[PDB]
């Protein structure tokens, strides 16, 4: 693989048990550096209702090439290319206090999409027991941290 530099973030996907109101409207690109010993750290923003969210992700190295964790092992983090197009999916898997949540995200570093990779988006999202109408583009941004 190669992770580091910037992604963009072209269509996100939740289980059913994710709030409405938790989506993200707006979304920035995602930097993403190397700490040394294979970790990386990935950096964003983005807007839920008015509020604008900053986050800075550790995340740590596995066994496993294209797989990762985060806060202490609370989640797991797997980056695999979507086949037939130019992007990758980033799937995650999150032990939250509430219960597991699966979210996934559409992920490349040009930030176009074709149709032809959304519709492979959704095939290999249906494919993970996720659905097809909790699949939801946020608008791509820069920064809400200006406003």
């Amino acid at each position: 693989e190669d992770i580091t530099g910037t992604w963009y973030v072209k269509a996100m996907v939740v289980d059913k048990d994710f709030p409405e109101d938790r989506r993200p409207r707006k979304v920035s690109p995602v930097k993403v550096t190397a700490l040394g010993g294979g970790n990386l750290e990935a950096t964003f923003t983005f807007m839920r209702e008015d509020r604008c969210i900053q986050k800075k992700i550790l995340m740590r190295k596995t066994e496993e090439p294209g797989k990762f964790s985060a806060y202490g092992g609370r989640k797991l983090i797997y980056l695999q290319e979507l086949p037939g197009t130019d992007d990758y999916v980033f799937y995650s898997k999150d032990q939250r206090r509430g219960g597991l949540r699966y979210m996934g995200n559409l992920v490349g570093r040009n930030p176009n999409t074709n149709l032809e990779a959304l519709e492979e988006f959704k095939k290999l999202v249906q494919h993970k027991g996720l659905s097809e109408e909790d699949i939801f583009m946020p608008l791509q941004t820069g920064s809400c941290v200006l406003e």
